[PDB]
């Protein structure tokens, strides 16, 4: 599953 969207959205 893609982490990219999660990384971008919450952390960054
Ligand atoms: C591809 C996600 C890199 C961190 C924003």
């Amino acid at each position: 599953r893609p982490l990219q969207w999660l990384a971008e959205k919450y952390f960054q």
